[PDB]
């Protein structure tokens, strides 16, 4: 038992990281086969930043102005292509440790683990979820960007999501590995604000079957709801409405556990409305939104990695 | 910027996870070298388990009884010995992953990741504390037995933890790399509880540092205290008491912030009287004790590993 916010193990992630350096600025590439990809970022200097020319930037570097390196190995650079926000970067040598693996765009309240990097080097590993927001609540400093976001099935790594930037309101925001843009941000120092963030309901719902599976269920109460009148009081609260599609999902969580959704969304209700007390749930004393249904279901019955 | 439970990255360890099976039972292993290291339940059947005679259970085991696989690759038993609470087997094929490594016992209060296996293939990594009372709070399953804790310290993992069991109240406890138990823990099925646990003090000053860097400050008074009057108010919560060694483990984040520890005191002591009333800290509504000052630096300042 128990109920940890797990992290994919790295391995396979961290034999693909490099460092990239073009001129003074130093940041993280994927190297995968023979192409690395780091944020086209790499290109500008301090005073390009309000709206860089990556165009005009690009053409100005050949192939030796980007010093790649694989722990203390030189890897040589033999093309160079911009592809939306990402470099993809040939090098003369394909990676022996690329996994199996998959470009994927992730939709808004999916999660994924973190690699943080620092000069191709791994610093630590922590899950993240999309926000309907289209940010991530992560931790990066100077010298992150090119960090990677991924997910693991069986043995194939799914990388849906590259480190650009922070916010000035503190959170993060990066691309697909296809170097767009995950919700309406430019990889420029200019205005741009995050949306309004919501709470992921059916994550919130899920982690409360992670509650009750592992002995914590102080906030059941015996009422139910219908769909309908559960969303008037989510709508109050911040939350997304639930759909049949999130009812459907949280099906075999509602079979294992003998509770309805609809009952849970009753007692989501009442957390809602009253609060908690003092009382913890999994050991927080807030409602958690940063599990999926699918990650309580891995992580309750023990899905391994190849 | 921002600060999350961030694990090591798990890479290393991962190459060293073998299943170990003996009769029915399927558990990890960690290999190093040419040496298999596993709990020695692993010898126990179902009706063994309230007082087991492990020295008696291995005289009937012969090297074939071990059945060991890396992967999809057999590794022959060539010897086997116990060490306390773990069994050391001898096998025919050094792994030729085997990183640089150390055997630590850590000390209560100190920090780890975990990486959860089943059937020798991990599953996930989050990062534990050792609680003052001798036991973690995990995230394991049947069949997660031999899942080991760790730290890395540029390319050396030291490991600290080998998972054994679940206490009647959902917590966990294991031996060190040596087989001895962390608390006053057998490997029975008895009667056995955990000491009451206490909030490990300098680790909550150590995560109001990382607020504070990360900017939020909301809780920082204007007032300080003597390190005795401190020590009265963290009794009466089930706080630990700060040693001056804390005050000096902590010297770097006051010298960082301009807090100094005793003004920080002062701040958590009004937190303890008064309560959070509502507000979060890094996202939290509760004062969060396991991270190390160690942690904080290493976060904040974006420490890599080799
Ligand atoms: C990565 C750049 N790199 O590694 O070279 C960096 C991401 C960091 C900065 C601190 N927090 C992060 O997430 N990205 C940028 O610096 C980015 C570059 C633009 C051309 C897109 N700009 C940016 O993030 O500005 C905000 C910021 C900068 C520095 C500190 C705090 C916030
Ligand atoms: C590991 C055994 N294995 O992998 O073969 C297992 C640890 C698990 C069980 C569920 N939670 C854990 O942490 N350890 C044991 O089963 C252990 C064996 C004794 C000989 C020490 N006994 C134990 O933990 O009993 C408590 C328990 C068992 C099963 C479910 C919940 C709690």
């Amino acid at each position: 038992s128990g109920f940890r916010k797990m992290a994919f193990p790295s391995g396979k992630v961290e034999g693909c990281m490099v460092q990239v350096t073009c001129g003074t600025t130093t940041l993280n590439g994927l190297w995968l086969d023979d192409v690395v990809y780091c944020p086209r970022h790499v290109i500008c200097t301090s005073e390009d930043m309000l709206n860089p020319n990556y165009e005009d930037l690009l053409i100005r570097k050949s192939n030796h102005n980007f010093l790649v390196q694989a722990g203390n190995v030189q890897l040589r650079v033999i093309g160079h292509s911009m592809q939306n926000c990402v470099l993809k970067l040939k090098v003369d040598t394909a990676n022996p440790k690329t996994p199996k693996y998959k470009f994927v765009r992730i939709q808004p309240g999916q999660t994924f683990s973190v690699l943080a990097c620092y000069n191709g080097s791994p610093s630590g590993v922590y899950q993240c979820a999309m926000r309907p927001n289209f940010t991530i609540k992560g931790s990066f400093l100077n010298g992150s960007c090119g960090s990677v976001g991924f997910n693991i099935d069986y043995d194939c790594v799914s990388f849906c999501y590259m480190h650009h930037m922070e916010l000035p309101t503190g959170v993060h925001a990066g691309t697909d590995l296809e170097g767009n843009f995950y919700g309406p941000f430019v990889d420029r120092q200019t205005a741009q604000a995050a949306g309004t963030d919501t709470t992921i309901t059916v994550n919130v719902l899920a982690w409360l079957y992670a509650a009750v599976i592992n002995g914590d269920r102080w906030f059941l109460n015996r009422f139910t709801t219908t769909l309908n009148d559960f969303n008037l009081v989510a709508m109050k609260y911040n939350y997304e409405p639930l759909t049949q599609d999130h009812v459907d999902i949280l099906g075999p969580l509602s079979a294992q556990t003998g509770i309805a959704v609809l009952d849970m969304c009753a007692s989501l209700k009442e957390l809602l409305q009253n609060g908690m007390n003092g009382r913890t749930i999994l050991g927080s004393a807030l409602l958690e939104d940063e599990f999926t249904p699918f990650d309580v279901v891995r992580q309750c019955s023990g899905v391994t990695f190849q």
